[PDB]
């Protein structure tokens, strides 16, 4: 087995700007890329857990998240961060998009997507961090049994429900590393 961090997208590896689904949208919150290096140094899988509505909502398509996200598995690569896993909800109840409409178990606050990584990585869950911006992200780390659950301020300016559930607040993923050491 391994510890991991699981990890949003939209407001803790990039900056939330609404769908993001282009390259030319896609801006890596600072620190984050070398905060991650660090962390694969530190002995952590990286595996990333995005809730993509947009998707269901026909905002855009599987190909160009597909296309979105290779891009950012290559860009972090030649940074000498290796992702172990990247795992994505496209799904909604409401989506226009009739393949992608449904309820799902893996849409966040679901804990889908960090059960399917734990069996696929053979994950130590209790030894692992769920890193998000959003109550949902920490509400699917506690149905996970994830030990440490920590809220960014560089995402969703956060709510009270969202801090409630967290463990730590930190003021991004960029502080994460320091914040194991100590
Ligand atoms: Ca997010
Ligand atoms: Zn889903």
């Amino acid at each position: 087995s391994v510890p991991a961090i699981f990890l949003d997208r939209d407001g803790t590896i990039n900056v939330d700007h609404g769908y993001v689904h282009e390259i030319d949208n896609f801006e890596f919150i600072d620190g984050v890329i070398d905060a991650m290096r660090e962390l694969k140094k530190m002995g952590f899988a990286l595996v990333v857990v995005t809730n993509q509505s947009g998707i269901a909502r026909g905002k855009f398509t599987e190909a160009q998240f597909e296309t979105l996200t290779e891009w950012m598995d290559w860009s972090l690569a030649d940074r000498d961060v290796d992702l172990d896993g990247i795992y994505y909800c496209p799904h909604h109840p409401q989506g226009s998009v009739e393949e992608f409409r449904q309820v799902c178990d893996c849409r966040k606050p679901h804990p889908g997507m960090l059960l399917s990584a734990r069996d696929y990585l053979h994950i130590d869950m209790a030894a692992s961090y769920m890193v998000g911006d959003k109550l949902e992200d920490m509400q699917a780390a506690v149905a996970a049994n994830v030990g440490t659950k920590v809220l960014v301020r560089t995402g969703k300016p956060i709510t009270p429900e969202a801090e409630n559930a967290a463990d730590w607040v930190l003021n991004s993923l960029a502080d994460l590393p320091q914040a194991i050491k100590k």
